[PDB]
């Protein structure tokens, strides 16, 4: 665990983070995909052996010994608001389930279903207070990746927040 667990949130590419693991924010087939899931995919193309696993799920695969996490948030395009909001929360307790068994100290996480599956809403805060839910009984150092000036300071603030 980290000595002073926090959360933190950074402005750039997450296949670039400097934590022990990552989170993929992947598609239920284990496909290159888009966005966050095709830059994990040129960085770690050797994590989608196997890694195809249904919505609200979480599936672990060592690229080396670095453990990508591919968590299957609902696309908002085919789940109703309710069942989409279910599954995405489903989603981060397999996350922190994961990180738990995998024993890191950090982990580098995006704010799953708020690009091409937030079915055209601004998803930040369901997403983020999900997220929240499932990690804060977690003691791993969690270091959120977005890539817009305006989504950093509403995270950086959300954290403040609670501080
Ligand atoms: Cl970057
Ligand atoms: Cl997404
Ligand atoms: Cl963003």
């Amino acid at each position: 665990g980290a000595m002073a667990p926090s959360y933190r949130v950074k402005r750039m590419d997450i296949a670039k983070n400097d934590e022990e693991c990552v989170v993929n924010a992947a598609n239920p087939r284990g496909l290159p995909g888009d966005g966050v899931c095709k830059a994990v995919y040129k960085k770690w193309p050797e994590s989608f052996k196997n890694s195809a696993t249904p919505v609200g799920t979480a599936k672990t695969v060592m690229c080396g010994t670095y453990p990508v996490i591919h968590a299957v948030g609902p696309n908002f395009s085919n789940y109703t608001e309710s069942e989409g909001d279910r599954e995405l929360a489903a989603a981060y307790r397999e996350v922190a389930k994961e990180v738990t068994r995998l024993g890191v100290n950090s982990v580098a996480i995006p704010l799953l279903s708020t690009g091409v599956y937030s079915g055209g809403k601004d998803r930040l805060t369901q997403s983020l207070n999900h997220l929240f839910t499932a990690m804060d009984s977690t003691d791993a150092d969690v270091v959120i990746y977005c890539r817009d000036k305006e989504w950093e300071k509403k995270i950086s603030e959300a954290i403040q927040m609670r501080t």
